[PDB]
DNA sequence: AGCTGCCAGGCACCAGTG
DNA sequence: ACTGGTGCTTGGCAGCT
């Protein structure tokens, strides 16, 4: 099997599906691999069905597995960050293919959504921001260059790719993307001295076109993405806040599953990256803050209607990369009826960005025609075998179908007609690739047959045969069949010609529909759950009343119970005391979510939210080197525009170290960094801090004991807690009395002390 | 909906909702000719799972009845793909000739697959025991009892708490668990995996003596040493009684049963054995276990019988002295042995199909080559000095009369299954060899024919062939048919082919198919037949791989004992452990750079360690260490370290520092006694400064002068290093550090006394804490530490 | 060597002949 | 009530290329 080992050394890297009758095959390295990744036997050898091959390649790329497939020579190659494919995408998670580089002067990054065509680059200034975007952006495969020094960024990672230095040339870099894009310049775009994000962006692109071997033209543009522009969340901050992903890495209890009731899967994938990109300029949020508000009465009559549009954006990749499928362009066709509809709702909303919204999403009634007439109303999924175009489009087409037709009715007739003449009530005529049209009679009668008959096929049970009227009558079936497919192939091909030029007319509506559904689905998030419009202040603050955590309200059956806060410069640090239990933490990053939820232009869980400007949010929420190392993070990095949530730092050492770095943390943060800091803490030492600082405030969590039990109350309170209650959940456990009895004579004996 | 009283049902769907109602919940692979077949909600499920067409079967009456299946002869890669996802299926096969049957031919379910009674070799993994497990909950306690229907091993044990039963839930990882529908501490069972509810019917008292003894041919369990276990006899008769049901068969190599009293081994607790990744480490894998270390067994049975062993120490001091005198005698042996015992393979396996009747022909050919290895197994082992290994040898038997049956009977490479024939040799059964003959002067004869015929008709087209569906055929060309003879009857016509038979032919036809149906007919008598010849040797034959195994298990523990550095560990009257550089034995192995080997003295008078150290200073693994030479001591097995005197331990506990934790630390006070090692880490959480360290404080005294057990007790909590003087027989260890200016070392090296100082600081220097935070908490440090 | 379609063997269904 | 044709799952392989 030398033939697959030379054909291997062509792409060494990437599996090789090497086609085998109904299976695709692996060996060596490539089997044990695939063995491991998709739950299939060795033997060394590997084999995939064939009707399945669409999904073991979904599963691959999901796991960051470029795939060669081999039909010989390599005919198909599938990479992670590069598929378009419906087959192989999930339908409401973006699928981004980056580059990353380093300079002696810092990092350059880009990423590409290769169906929708956005794309975007930075220049992270440093490694806590790179691994901080990394994170955000979670890209399926990830190329950088071979020179880079900074590894532990980027080690563990699926779907790496190293790429020789060259690919990062700025004059290379420059010269293809104003191709791209049809510029001479890229000032228009925000990047032109952007340099070190441009070799990343050069180097992506690069990838991008010799992936496909086609030209990308929904690719169009590229955008700069400013540190100052948005809210710095790094990994833990992001993970502990289950903004999309829950800590044990499922989809439920995030924030996204109680807020994302978006009815297209391009408005999902948005409202997604909203809520990890939350912007600092009020500009953008007051314009999505009075949307919000305009379309609360129009959500019901828009909802139902949106999601009749689908997944416009994957749909236009599609037809832009000429890949669009029969059922692609009829949900277009489908969107395009949607249009006039959603143009008459969205008519009299009182706001300037629904009306923008409204005008940009367009109507193109001549292709919604277009598409009404060619194509029938629901098509066969692939175009390979016909009964795709309407009749009444071309009449060419419908001539060669009446005489397909005619033919295939006179042969029908000539069953009836050799039926009646034998007496033989089994003889009928049937057609298959081998022998054409045949008359079949059974075997019991078929001595019968008359003696024109021409036997050619004897089966078990029957006899077939051929006449020269039947051989006639097939090469008038299989010619004008032959004919109608060869021209619905060209008819099909056709329209992409017509739609094409369309293409950025069709991309910024569908851009807009994906806007529309965010901002209907916030409508009406906000209206069924009770939020309200935040008000943003000039200086840090945060003043809410009866706010709640927007998740444990909705999941949890219990009543949740509203929580005051009151930040501002001279009330920076609250000392939480209490227990925890939950209510501290929860409490904490009910605090994050108001604050991010605030910064995405979305109403807020609430009676009332005031919010200062905020630059980075902190939360150390949820090993005593990882709390100390997160905690170094903070304070190297936090501002006074910071928010930070800290959770009982201390614990993991004595008592007398981690009070003592406990209370350096404190101070650092209130009168050093001065950032709004909430700092749940166990030592009661630390409720004497407002005596010693300006700034800092006591309150508290308490807990009710009644009958057998206790009650830990998610209320926050003025002032220190005066009770701890670990004897009481020992007692309750089963600890015995008397152990019991001398922990509470010892507790005595050391707090007495202070 | 359509309303379908039995009369309202076609003859077939009344057979099959007749033998459906029996397996309500289940899967029902219903054979109808060559398909396995499913209807209504089964069809739609199987459809999903198999990844099958969902199809139907047309109805008169109206309403069509959703359909799938799938050929007999994939059965068995479809039964893998179910009994992966916790399926049952119910096999209902044809009994009855439908040639002499007016409607319907009679079927049973002949078997039910479920994911505790797989015994088929490509249905289970080769290095892991799959078991069917009962459980029952009394007003008391627990009655518990599993079965490993590959090897016929059944227990039965009484489990008086639940800590106790999740730690025995957590050790034999049932794949399969029977419950009994009153069952009340649910938090134990439910997400397990082949849960079953069972009625409590079931698990009745006197039907479980019943049939307990009916299998045994016993009068009374009396023998076993379990009559006085009504509680486990329970569990075992629920067990039992879902045994037979789903095999459906008689059950011989299921002969016995044993009662695990708590008495006889180390009972450790659900946090010790996750805490000592003993088979399965902290995140889920295989590896870095101590069983990734201890195990290069060669037999998948030796391999399971080892596994078994880490997790169940035996406090039996005659069977530990016996198996480490094993492992001294047998260690210049182990290079010489292994390759042999390797050709053995899984005996144990191969005996269970043997005993159900489904062993295919490469297993009893698998069997007659680990027969072949027992005379030169006898050889190696005649000059080991060592009564313990000549009673294995003995045990392990020899049969020369069972090895020449299968040597004659059976072809040197058999086919994968007896269903084509080609499996029992010539010379075996002369009737085999004369039915055989005939479809064999066969193949030249047609040679003949052909060329014979070709000569005769002058048409070089000719061709003799046979195909299934129309039999032998003379064949000539399109071209050259209008010549042949008119003698030449048409049998079948192709497109550029006709093909003809004539009487010759026929006859030959005829006598080639009779004979050969004859043939296979006698093949798999003969075949069923050898199992009637093995089976009355199952005891012995059961024994024999017993000992094979234990070989083994133990040959493998020389060798590690050898190549690892391991020294045997000695017995004394007393609670006590005296460790003399003593390693983890898995930490050894994986670090890149020098285990730091440590002492360790505990005794009645010494009896509480507090351990003090940085955090990564060694405090766990020090601990860990000593469970894991504790564990390996009582198993038999040499230690790691260069002296181990240890006394009788009961059990061991562990706590890993809300309710969860309190609710473990309250079960270990009101459960360890003065033979217990328990290992407490860094316990005690409160709400507040002081709580959850006075808990910790008044736990450990509680430890000390109470219940007196051998307690390891790291801490973070320096107050606690003023114990010692207060507490009789609680004494400080810790972790060595130094400091050298800006940074700490971990020395790893156990010392006497507290630390000098506790290294808070320097840890969170070390994590990066900026510098001026540490100066002022180190400023904040001397003003509490003014304090006294 | 790749692609199409008959067949395996049960059983009920269905339309023509009592 | 018979007689003789049809249908239905998936995997094997003859029968064409
Ligand atoms: N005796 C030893 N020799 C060498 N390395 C050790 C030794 N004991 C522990 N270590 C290493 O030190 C690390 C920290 O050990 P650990 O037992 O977790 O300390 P602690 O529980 O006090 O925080 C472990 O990862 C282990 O690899
Ligand atoms: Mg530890």
């Amino acid at each position: 099997m030398q033939q697959y080992l030379r054909l291997k050394a062509q792409h060494p890297e990437i599996l090789l599906f090497y086609r085998m009758g109904d299976f695709y095959t692996l060996f060596y390295d490539d089997a044990k691999r695939a063995s491991q990744l998709l739950d299939i036997s060795l033997t060394p050898m590997a084999g995939i069905p064939y009707h399945a091959v669409e999904n073991y390649l979904a599963k691959l790329v999901n796991q960051g597995e470029s795939v060669a497939i081999c039909e010989r020579k390599v005919v198909r190659i599938v990479t992670p960050g590069t598929i378009s494919d419906e087959a192989l995408l999930q339908e409401r998670q973006d699928n981004l293919l980056a580059a990353i580089w380093q300079d002696s002067k810092g990092f350059g990054y880009a990423t590409l959504d290769i169906s929708s065509g956005r794309f975007r680059l930075s220049e992270p200034a440093d490694r806590e921001t790179m691994a901080a975007e990394l994170q955000r952006t979670n890209p399926a495969e990830l190329l950088y260059a071979e020179d880079f020094a900074e590894m532990s960024l980027i080690e563990g990672r699926r779907g790496l790719r190293r790429r020789p230095l060259w690919e990062f040339e700025i004059d290379t870099a420059r010269q293809q993307l104003n191709l791209q894009f049809g510029t001479r310049d890229l000032v228009g775009f925000g990047v032109e001295n952007a340099p070190r994000g441009l070799c990343a962006a050069g180097c992506l692109l690069q990838y991008a076109k010799d992936t496909q071997r086609t030209t990308l033209p929904h690719i169009r543009s590229i955008t700069m993405e400013r540190e100052q522009d948005s809210i710095i969340m790094d990994a833990a901050t992001r993970r502990n806040l289950e903004i999309t992903q829950n800590l044990a890495g499922g989809a439920e209890n995030t924030l996204a599953s109680v807020l994302d009731c978006t009815v297209t899967p391009m408005g999902s994938r948005m409202l997604k990256r909203w809520l990890h990109m939350p912007v600092r300029d009020t500009r953008v949020l007051l314009e999505r803050q009075q949307t919000i508000g305009a379309l609360q009465d129009f959500t019901a009559g828009l909802q139902p209607v949106l999601r009749q549009v689908g997944d416009l954006e994957r749909i236009l990749a599609r037809l832009a990369l000429r890949t669009a499928r029969p059922r692609d362009l009829a949900r277009m066709r489908h969107a395009f009826q949607q249009l006039p509809e959603l143009r008459a709702q969205l008519e009299t909303v009182d706001s300037a960005p629904v009306q923008a919204l409204r005008e940009k999403m367009g109507e193109f009634a001549e292709l919604r025609d277009l598409l009404e007439r060619a194509i029938i109303d629901t098509p066969p999924v692939l175009v390979r075998d016909g009964g795709v175009i309407a009749s009444g489009y071309n009449e060419e087409l419908d001539e060669w179908r009446a005489l397909a037709d005619g033919a295939t009715d006179y042969l029908e007739r000539l069953e009836v007609r050799e039926r009646e003449r034998t007496g033989l009530d089994t003889l009928k005529v049937g057609f298959n690739a081998v022998h054409g049209y045949y008359i079949q009679i059974s075997r019991g009668q078929s001595h019968l047959a008359p003696i024109n008959y021409m036997r050619r096929q004897t089966l078990k049970n029957a006899e077939r045969y051929i006449i020269p009227e039947l051989k006639e009558y097939e090469d008038k079936v299989l010619t004008s069949k032959g004919k109608a497919l060869a021209l619905e192939k060209q008819l099909y091909e056709e329209l992409f010609d017509l739609l094409l030029p369309h293409l950025e007319a069709l991309q910024q509506s569908a851009s807009a529909l994906a806007e529309l559904d965010v901002l209907v689905n916030l409508a009406e998030r906000a209206y069924t759950l009770n939020y309200t419009c935040p008000t943003f202040i000039d200086k840090p603050g945060i003043r809410i009343t009866e706010g709640r955590h927007p998740v444990v309200e909705q999941v949890l059956n219990e009543p949740f119970i509203a929580n005051p806060l009151n930040l501002s410069p001279q009330r920076r640090m609250l000392i939480i005391t209490g227990p925890n239990m939950g209510g501290k933490s929860t409490y904490m990053r009910q605090t994050a979510l108001i604050a991010l939820m605030a910064y995405i232009g979305s109403y807020v869980p609430a009676q009332k939210v005031e919010i200062g400007p905020i630059d980075r949010i902190f939360t150390r929420v949820g090993t005593f080197m990882v709390e100390m190392t997160e905690t170094a993070n903070i304070l190297h990095n936090a501002t006074e525009y910071s928010l930070v949530l800290m959770d009982e730092i201390g614990r993991g050492t004595s008592t007398y170290d981690g009070l003592s770095l406990a209370w350096a943390c404190a101070e650092n943060l209130a009168n050093k960094i001065k950032a709004l800091t909430l700092f749940a803490t166990h030592y009661f030492e630390l409720t004497q801090l407002p005596e010693k600082m300006e700034g800092v405030a006591n309150v508290h969590l308490d807990a009710l004991e009644h009958g057998d039990t206790i009650a830990f109350m998610h209320s926050v309170q003025d002032g220190a807690a005066s009770k701890s209650y670990g004897l009481a959940v020992a007692a309750l456990a089963g600890v015995p009395k008397e152990v019991i009895k001398r922990a509470r004579q010892k507790l005595r004996e050391l707090e007495s002390i202070s």
